[PDB]
């Protein structure tokens, strides 16, 4: 069995090659939050209203398949409440949904003031949703590494300060850059190479997509071309074991 028979037994894909060696100079590790430290999945964390206006809301995230609406009608379900039928729906892309039930015009949308979720009827606001994603069952062996060479680690998200923050509390560490964008995102990692750190970093979708690309180690999740290794697994503990081991 060759090192890349061997590497990838243990849940990783080596697509690079001098990987090996770069690995040991890396002093900074920074994680793209979404998707990395979570599944990237929403679900109903909070629902204010009633009954009533939660069914009419699912009965038109229903004709949806945005994770969203998925997420909305999944939580409804459980309540126990059932899907009604709803006339002259549509959907218009980064924004929401529309239609008719009983003859009341029924909208769910962004709130005026939040990131929340809001359902109108006949043009009043009356209930609404807060949406979180779902963090991966934790490895407080980041202290583990946190010990290890005492490495700097960094977390880097886009979601609002509120969800960020609280995350970064929820595992122990003190260094977070919410409200961020992918343009920003390759900014630090640039300000960070042109002090001479050595970084490795970690991410998954859309937004990593470009400062994985532009890192000393890049490691992408099982869920592009740019990465130096790929998790298969989905088991950021295996990665942990690959770095207090190198
Ligand atoms: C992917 C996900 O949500 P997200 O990343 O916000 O999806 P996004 O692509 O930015 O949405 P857009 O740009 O289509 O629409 C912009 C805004 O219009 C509203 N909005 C849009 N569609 C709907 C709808 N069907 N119903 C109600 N409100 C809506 C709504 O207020 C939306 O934010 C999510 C959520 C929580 C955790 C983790 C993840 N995750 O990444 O897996």
């Amino acid at each position: 069995l060759s090192l890349y028979e061997k590497m990838l037994h243990k849940g990783m894909i080596i697509k690079n090659s001098n990987v090996y060696e770069k690995i040991k100079e890396i002093d900074t590790i920074i994680f793209n939050k979404t998707g990395t430290l979570t599944y990237g999945t929403p679900i109903v964390t909070q629902f204010i209203g009633d009954s009533l206006s939660l069914a009419y809301a699912a009965s038109v995230e229903a004709l949806s398949s945005h994770p969203i609406a998925k997420a909305i009608v999944k939580y409804a379900k459980e309540q126990g409440v059932k899907i009604l039928e709803v006339k002259d729906f549509k959907e218009i892309s980064g924004i929401g949904v529309r239609g008719k039930i009983s003859d009341k015009i029924i909208e769910v949308k962004k709130a005026e003031n939040n990131n929340d979720i809001a359902v109108y009827i006949n043009g009043e606001p009356i209930a609404s949703f807060n949406i979180s994603d779902v963090p991966r069952p934790n490895l407080k062996d980041y202290l583990e590494k946190l010990k290890n060479e005492g490495l700097k680690i960094i977390i880097l998200s886009g979601d609002k300060e509120d969800k960020v923050k609280e995350l970064s509390k929820e595992l122990n560490i003190q260094e977070y850059y919410s409200n961020l964008s992918p343009e920003d995102k390759v900014r630090i990692i640039e300000k960070l190479k042109q002090n001479g750190n050595k970084v490795l970093m970690i991410g998954d979708g859309v937004n990593d997509a470009a400062a994985l690309a532009l890192a000393d180690v890049s490691v992408a999740m099982g869920n592009k071309n740019v990465a130096d290794i790929i998790l298969v697994s989905n088991d950021i503990g295996t990665l942990l074991g690959l770095i207090k081991n190198r």
